[PDB]
């Protein structure tokens, strides 16, 4: 039997940043992760700061932003506060330890200052975690391993997906769940995110593929979903959004009771 | 039968990148990759400065380094210019096309406007290198695929280390070779390096295992070593990158005849 989000953010195992994560979306009754999949600072701050009640979470690619400094994240963090959402760098980390951990703390990005969650892919075997996690428990973050991907031709698939649930597993005090288009973790305290989702059936021309917040919430098993495109090239982002949001929420619901 | 390195930049099929990467080894007598694996730009510079005659590539990973600039990487290309190398930045790209095409292109980093070669994890599927390919080809770049990983655990095997190969046979005019860590194609137009390199046995502590040059280029059948610490934890990184160099030379020149 399903739990509630206000449930799973109590359970024994859970952690800290799951915790808080599961708190804001039933406060807020959103499931929303944006995608703000933009190059603009100023484009970036004004969807966060109009989007930010609407939204569980904000997920970034820094390394797109033509325009990024540790000011711009200063700004981003006092929005995430004010409208209560994490913040999510998409960096899908996917090195060997000894170059992850430089990578998570360092350079000009310093991603582990501002990041609650970051996201590796589990091919380069567990040292991709023990990595990040000598500079993410100390900080007190979390870390989401890519179990499976919507794109055509992924090979995220069968054993390899095994492979990603079993390093979760192992390293629960700093994994906090998945990105895939499914459940495929059985345990409440780990959360689900699903990114190519779209309302409308279709893909693009680069191999992405889409699916529906129903399906994925609803029939797939999934707790949150990311979206970009689908919110960001809409002419009123707000009102996407809001679609967006009232879509997964009731898959939600009505998955629960 | 094996052809040298100077034969193999005359290939039918060959890539404008790896032609002149085979050639300068060639010219060199060296097979040698550092991995300038530092956080400040004054000692990557001073390291490409000092070690340039002995390497063939330089493999950088910018988003460690501090104090990153653009014109830091103008000074670079005028060193790797001066002293014939490649500049190699191990970005592992593994997101959907769409996604890796901003980050090749743009951000604060502006990788294609300077980097001879990235690589990209086959994981997300074909659309990886078709997001590349858009930014790519029209710079003249090229494109290493992460066929095998040296790291413990790495999932980088049986039908995965196929499927990418698969993916540069049907990607060869961007794609130009391999990280692996041996032969894993039979096709003598493209590259393949190897990381996990050492003289010595030995491993660290978040997973990385090393093997030596005579291992990796003369029994399984490689083309290049990286080698990161082997060289930069060294007092004389000088003599350790030329006892790297004449090691991997060696290897290759007894492979072959
Ligand atoms: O399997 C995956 C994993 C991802 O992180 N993503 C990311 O999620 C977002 C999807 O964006 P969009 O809704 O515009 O297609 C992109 O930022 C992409 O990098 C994905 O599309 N598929
Ligand atoms: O399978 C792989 C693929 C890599 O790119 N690398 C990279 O090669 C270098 C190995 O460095 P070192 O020689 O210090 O262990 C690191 O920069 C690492 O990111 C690796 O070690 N193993």
């Amino acid at each position: 039997k399903e739990l509630s989000f206000g449930a799973r953010a109590e359970l024994p195992r859970i952690h800290p940043v799951a915790s808080k994560l599961l708190r804001l979306m039933q406060k807020k009754e959103t499931n929303l992760c944006l995608s703000a999949d933009v190059s603009l600072a100023r484009e970036l701050l004004q969807l966060a700061d109009a989007l930010g009640p609407s939204i569980c979470m904000l997920k970034t690619h820094v390394d797109i932003l033509n325009d990024f400094t540790l000011d711009v994240m200063k700004e981003l963090i006092t929005l995430a506060k004010c409208h209560e959402f994490l913040i999510f760098e998409d960096r899908k980390f996917a090195d060997i330890g000894n170059t992850v951990k430089k990578q998570y703390e360092g350079g000009i990005f310093k991603i582990a200052s501002w990041a609650d969650l970051v996201n590796a892919h589990v091919v380069p075997g567990s040292g991709v975690v023990k990595g990040l996690q000598e500079v993410g428990l100390p900080l007190h973050r979390g870390c989401l391993l890519i179990a499976e991907m919507s794109s055509t031709g992924s090979l995220a698939t069968g054993d390899y997906t095994r492979a990603a649930v079993r390093m979760a597993e192992e390293h629960s005090e700093f994994v906090v769940g998945f990105i895939s288009g499914s459940r495929v973790s059985m345990k409440p305290e780990f959360l689900h995110l699903t990114p190519g989702v779209q309302l409308e059936a279709g893909g693009d021309n680069l191999g992405q593929q889409y699916n529906s917040p129903q399906e994925v919430i609803g029939k797939r098993g999934s707790d949150i979903i990311i979206v970009g495109r689908g919110i960001i090239s809409a002419a009123d982002r707000l009102e996407a959004a809001e679609m967006y949001r009232k879509a997964a929420w009731e898959a939600y619901l009505s998955r629960l009771g």
